[PDB]
């Protein structure tokens, strides 16, 4: 049930971090859950600091919203920024101070693949507008795994590549005309990249679209509210058909409508 994004709902706060370590972070669910996890399993990473390794795992939504983790994973290498995703049983994350994406299989706590994203800027070269070393943003949509980044050759414009989820090979690449540092974040729905204009405003917008199927770029004016005035992470979950975001300590979700 795909289409163009035409509306974003009000943010709903599901959990609030209680310490500075969670001012920024990433939380997610697996759109292709695999044993022993389910569509309720949630992962949370508080990403302030320089040695981020703890991944909080919750078996049930109730636990994510009110309790302690069911399990804590300690990653073998520190993680960079807020761009990570979970897909088909693995956490895909960027190694700190690198352009390396790592596939970490959660049930075995094993690194199964690593890949430098060719030519990608990293560690503050092509972040989103808030900074935060957000140079490399993973994404899952209806067709699988992607990565959003930029390169010198692209002159800082958003590049996105489809990824093989097993071995992290790049399968196809598209170049937009959207300056990555000029937008607050981005996500992919049904093969179209969308960007958000501001990470602080209550009256931000989803302001650009790039359709990988047609090559066409568009401007948009869909309202987008940053309720807590500092959104560090905005991703799309194609199973729930919702946006998942992190806004100034708060793990929030937005409903959407597609044409
Ligand atoms: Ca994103
Ligand atoms: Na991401």
């Amino acid at each position: 049930g795909c289409g163009e994004l035409v509306w974003v709902g009000e943010p709903l706060t599901l959990r609030t971090a209680e310490t500075i370590t969670g001012k920024y972070g990433v939380w997610m669910r697996d759109p292709k859950p695999t044993y022993p996890y389910t569509q309720e399993t949630t992962w949370r990473i508080d990403t302030v600091g320089t040695d981020v390794r703890q991944v909080f795992e919750y078996d049930l939504i109730s636990q994510f919203m009110q309790g302690y983790p069911s399990k804590v994973h300690i990653l073998p290498r520190p993680l960079e920024s807020t761009g990570a995703v979970v897909y088909s049983g693995s956490l895909y994350f960027q190694g700190a101070e690198s352009r390396t994406v790592i596939r970490y299989e959660l049930n075995t706590e094993t690194v199964k693949a690593e890949k430098e994203i060719p030519g990608a800027g990293y560690h503050g070269q092509f972040p989103y507008s808030w900074g935060g070393y957000t140079d490399i943003d993973l994404a899952v949509d209806e067709a699988g795994l992607w990565v959003i980044y930029s390169t010198d050759e692209a002159r800082g414009a958003i590049v996105l590549s489809k990824l093989n989820p097993e071995n992290l090979e790049l399968e196809q690449t598209w170049e937009t005309n959207i300056r990555k540092q000029s937008v607050a974040n981005a996500f992919i729905i049904c093969g179209t990249l969308y960007t958000v204009s501001s990470y602080t405003s209550a009256d931000a917008t989803v302001n650009f679209a790039y359709d990988t199927g047609t090559g066409i770029s568009k401007t948009l004016t869909i309202p987008f509210k940053n309720r807590y005035k500092y959104s560090s992470m905005i991703d799309y979950n194609p199973l729930e058909k919702k946006l998942f975001a992190w806004d100034n300590l708060n793990m929030v979700t937005y409903d959407i409508k597609l044409s």
